[PDB]
């Protein structure tokens, strides 16, 4: 059965719905994002309309094999009327094809559902800044305030001069990035532009990122990993035993594996500046945990919710304990108390 928090009162409309069967009542069914924790029950035998972006409904339809007539792609930035209901889709800064939902109630209600999202100043500028919210159904993984990360740009910055110099020091060395799903795809992207090499990989995983309309991809991508220094590989396989598997399978071309696993955060935020990170080193192998995060930061979160001054919060993430419960909607009050909303 369908919990509260998914279900959007006075439509027809759920959120990131599809594990519970037919859900009594519902017309639409959207989906913000292709991540399995939220498109989890999709299949090619679903028969009810799908509202989502583009890029997602392009997944659905080469990687699930969801049917073409029951996908219904919506433009950004673009007032739509869904089964007598206006909608916007809004970029949510969070993996490729992810978005925030508005809907205008017929009541005059406004709810935003943010989906997964990494709050960011630009969300200031859209079209949220032209009327009132009375609902937020907020993505709330990194709610309490020491869940600190650096810029997604300082990161990239640190992996590209990292990455340069091993590979100029030794022209033998291999570079492997760690993935699971999509998001994230600036890591090995950037790396593999500042070595003049395409990046390798699975044909699944190709195909995959053949569904994102990244510009110029053919130019970035490929199959052949005898013609890559940057390989791709599931995230399982970054350690020392999956490394020494692999550089095995490369014929004797590398002698050296330099690894990269963006993680979200880890407690190491706690004590290090990504400038004086390290990586882990057995031989001639070195892994690097990178903190590259696709969800907001408390900080970033908490300037987000005091300019939108939502009436009421919905968490949407870290609801399953009192504990957690109980935090978040301590800081909810702070928060309001400071802005005086
Ligand atoms: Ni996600």
């Amino acid at each position: 059965t369908c919990p509260f928090y998914k279900k959007i009162p006075g439509t027809g409309f759920t959120v990131d719905a599809f594990q519970y069967g037919v859900v009594e009542g519902c017309t639409a069914y959207f989906l913000t994002h292709f991540h399995s924790d939220h498109y989890a029950g999709l299949s090619k035998h679903f028969t009810f309309p799908v509202y989502c972006s583009e890029i997602t409904g392009n997944l659905l339809k080469n990687k699930l094999h969801v049917q073409e007539q029951y996908i219904h792609p919506l433009p950004l930035d673009t007032e739509c009327i869904v089964n007598g209901v206006k909608v916007v889709l809004l970029d949510a800064n969070h993996c490729p094809g992810a978005v925030m939902i508005l809907f205008y109630l017929p009541n005059g209600t406004v709810i935003l559902h943010t989906g997964d999202f990494r709050a960011d100043p630009s969300m200031e500028r859209s079209l949220l800044a032209d009327q009132k919210v009375h609902m937020l159904y907020l993505d709330t993984t990194y709610c309490s305030p020491e869940y600190t990360f650096p810029s997604q740009q300082e990161v990239i910055r640190f992996a590209i001069n990292t990455a340069f110099e091993a590979v100029t020091l030794n022209p033998h060395a291999l570079v492997v990035c760690g993935t699971y799903s999509i998001g994230k795809e600036k890591v090995f992207l950037a790396i593999a532009d500042v070595l003049g090499s395409k990046v390798g990989m699975s044909q699944e995983k190709y195909k995959t990122l053949q569904c994102l309309n990244i510009p110029e991809i053919n130019s970035l991508i490929t199959t052949d990993m005898c013609s890559s220094l940057v390989h791709l590989l599931p995230m399982m396989q970054i350690n020392f035993k999956g490394l020494q598997s692999h550089l095995k399978k490369c014929g004797g071309k590398y002698n050296q594996i330099l690894a990269f696993r963006p993680t979200g955060w880890t407690h190491s935020n706690k004590f290090t500046r990504i400038a004086d990170v390290i990586p882990q080193t057995k031989g001639n192998i070195s892994i690097y945990g990178i903190p590259y995060s696709e969800h907001s930061s408390y900080l970033e979160m908490k300037r987000f919710v005091q300019w939108l001054k939502p009436q009421k919060i919905i968490p949407t993430v870290n609801v399953g304990t009192w504990k957690s419960r109980s935090t978040m909607e301590k800081y909810f009050r702070e928060w309001k108390l400071e802005a005086g909303y």
